């Protein structure tokens, strides 16, 4: 960055006869995804669309919009981390803010995607439908809230169903399978123009360049892969990469992504079922020559290194996809239920909800259920969604091992009410890494979860179970800090598991780190060592008059990491108990002072799932 901007997309729009753009800011992929949905939605209402990542124009051409007749914008916004744009729509958003250009004409409509386990629910969608209308522009459909803790797919389903008859009354416009793109099949390829699983440029992977990125992962060394947990209920790792020689920066705090490989059993049975040859090799070609995707994914390659390498196919299928599969199931009663899994009610959702998703069935299990169901492999090549990366806390501080980036993980494997046992595909990949040679696909992602600046500054933890990650970073650098001679402030780690003999992640050397003054406290809570519970929030507030005094006269800092769903939110309630108490304060004005502390960078949160 930055990057270069595209040409106008309104006078792309003029010269390819579309009146609807959707611009998508998203980070996993799954706004994408709708922006793509609504832009093919257009042809089926008369219009024509494309989808658009904002970061590759300038928005300020939106005053050109109303030059072109019954024109439309949609902005398919995700929220990430403290109500912050995703990074394609930074620019957008700091522009959006410093911005006076008068939007007058222009036509709008949004749809956000967000989480409410987040304080800041939906801001980005929030922002983007408020501020359109401050410069100008006037909605043409109220603004959609996707929540992720409920079912994002059946909240954009609802709006989506209302949003299109109201733009067709709007602009007095009225209401096939296709597809987007055409098969080639390669015959006598030459082995070096075949992609094997790269993520950007051909054999980047072999012959690695940095600097390295999202784009140009480095292809880190597995150097150390052990089990963490004593006992056998679950499989705790910790792993350490070699980013000797990547040139890689990296702090506490920062998170790691990798990208995995699918489960070679399963991407098998889809090819065997399907009856297909996942070995050809062939390109799916962009039937539009004028957009800038020509392939779904890097082509040309095989069918089985786009199933491995590039495609999601272990989370349940969206409901357009399984809509556009019915045709290939021969069976009228299945046809019928993929059919009406796109349904905005009845038993056609209640079908989606409890058989596709509750049961978390993948798409294998969906052909091996609904066995009349074949499609062609090269038209669900075109319908999976991409594989992700997968973010892990780094493990390690950079003042202790600068060429080393550490990650603890829980191995994802559980029972599916679909019957069978569901993997999770980045931990299964990782976990099966055996050192000495075996390459981890990754690159780091700064983030703003970070130790005090002032070595003296106290610190406070919160991370049960695998929330202990960033901590083990911190802790290796608040003790390197005192080994270098400086003066450093309390540190205390408020750690928790379910036994000691269970599941007490690196207990030696915690244990080290206490004996050696690096941690002022180690508390630990054994949730199930007795009849009670005991969490980390039980010791917070056991230890509720130490704990003000460093917050509110020793200027500490607190971190929270792990369990985003229940634990940061008791967590969080907890401290506000303390303030009320210690202020003393009423509950309002508690919950006011904590919120404070996160503005001002005193409360930091790295939590997940
Ligand atoms: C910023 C950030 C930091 C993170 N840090 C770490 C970290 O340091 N350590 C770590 O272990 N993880 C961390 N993660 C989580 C990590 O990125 C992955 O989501 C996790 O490792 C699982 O990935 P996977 O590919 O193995 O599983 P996937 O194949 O992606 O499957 C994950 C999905 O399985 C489903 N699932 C899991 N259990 C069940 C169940 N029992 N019943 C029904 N559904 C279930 C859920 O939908 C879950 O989302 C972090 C995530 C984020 C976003
Ligand atoms: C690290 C992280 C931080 C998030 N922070 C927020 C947030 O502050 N507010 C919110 O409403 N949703 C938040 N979410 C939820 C996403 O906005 C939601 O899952 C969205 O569907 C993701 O879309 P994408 O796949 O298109 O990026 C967060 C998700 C992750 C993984
Ligand atoms: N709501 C919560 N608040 C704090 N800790 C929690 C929690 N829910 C579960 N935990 C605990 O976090 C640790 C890592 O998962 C475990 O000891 C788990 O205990 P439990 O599983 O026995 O409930």
């Amino acid at each position: 960055a930055p990057p270069v901007k595209e040409s106008s997309f309104v006078e792309k729009m003029k010269k390819t006869g579309r009146n609807i753009i959707v611009f998508y800011g998203s980070q996993t992929g799954t706004a994408e995804e709708f922006a793509n949905r609504l832009s093919k939605d257009a042809h089926r209402y008369g219009m024509r669309g494309m989808s658009a990542d904002p970061e590759e124009y300038d928005l300020a051409d939106l005053s050109s919009l109303p030059e072109i007749d019954k024109s439309l914008v949609v902005f398919c916004m995700a929220t990430y981390g403290e109500g912050d744009p995703t990074d394609n729509a930074q620019d957008f958003y700091d522009w959006l803010q410093e911005t006076d250009v008068d939007l007058t004409g222009v036509k709008f409509a949004v749809f956000g995607l967000g989480n409410k386990t987040y304080e800041h629910f939906n801001a980005m969608g929030k922002y983007v439908d408020q501020r359109l209308e401050q410069l100008g522009a006037q909605r043409i459909f109220e603004l959609g809230l996707g929540d992720d803790d409920g079912n994002l797919e059946e909240d954009f389903i609802t709006w989506r169903e209302q949003f299109w008859p109201a733009v067709c009354e709007f602009f007095g416009v009225e209401a096939s399978s296709i597809r987007q793109y055409e098969l080639v099949v390669h015959e006598d390829m030459d082995v070096a123009k075949v992609y094997t699983g790269e993520m950007g440029r051909l054999k980047s992977y072999e012959n690695q360049k940095p600097p390295f990125d999202a784009k140009n992962p480095f292809l880190a060394a597995v150097t150390a892969n052990r089990k963490l947990n004593q006992g056998t209920e679950r499989h705790l790792m910790h792993l350490e990469l070699d980013i000797s020689d990547s040139k890689i920066r990296y702090e506490s705090g920062d998170h790691v992504a990798v990208y995995p490989a699918n489960d070679s059993a399963l991407v098998n049975q889809i090819g065997e079922i399907l009856g297909a040859d996942l070995d050809v090799i062939m390109s799916l070609n962009n039937l539009d020559e004028e957009s800038n995707k020509k392939h779904p994914f890097p082509c040309p390659t095989t069918y089985r290194t786009a199933l491995t390498y590039y495609l999601d196919i272990t989370n349940p299928p969206r409901t357009n996809v399984l809509y556009e599969l019915a045709q290939y199931a021969s069976e009228p009663s299945e046809q019928e239920h993929l059919h009406k899994m796109a349904s905005s009610s009845g038993e056609g959702k209640e079908l989606y909800l409890s058989w596709v998703v509750e049961a978390r069935r993948h798409i294998l299990a969906i052909l091996q259920d609904y066995p009349s169901l074949r499609p062609p492999i090269d038209h669900l090549c075109e319908l999976l969604p991409r594989l992700q990366a997968r973010y892990y806390s780094i493990a390690s501080s950079s003042k202790v091992h600068p060429n080393s980036v550490h990650i603890c993980a829980v191995a994802v494997e559980y029972e599916a009410k679909s019957g069978r046992v569901n993997k999770g595909v980045a931990t299964s990949w990782l976990r099966a890494k055996e050192p000495a040679r075996a390459l981890v696909p990754m690159f780091v992602r700064k983030s703003q979860f970070r130790l005090p600046f002032k070595s003296t500054t106290p610190v406070i933890m919160v991370g049960p179970g695998t929330g202990i990650a960033p901590f083990m970073g911190f802790i290796q650098e608040r003790a390197w800090l005192r080994e270098q001679g400086k003066e450093v402030g309390e540190t205390l780690l408020y750690y928790g598991c379910r036994r000691s003999d269970e599941d007490y992640l690196y207990r030696e050397e915690l244990a080290r780190f206490h004996k050696d003054g690096a941690l002022t406290q180690l508390n630990v809570a054994f949730s199930r060592e007795q009849a009670h519970k005991v969490y980390v929030q039980h010791l917070l507030k056991r230890d509720r008059e130490h704990l003000w005094k460093l917050i509110h006269e020793g200027g500490a800092h607190i971190y929270v990491c792990g369990d985003a769903r229940n634990m940061a939110k008791d967590v969080q309630n907890t401290f506000y108990d303390i303030v009320a108490e210690f202020g003393p304060m009423e509950h309002t004005q508690a919950v006011d002072y904590v919120k404070k502390l996160m503005t001002k960078g005193r409360y930091s949160l790295d939590v997940w799932s």
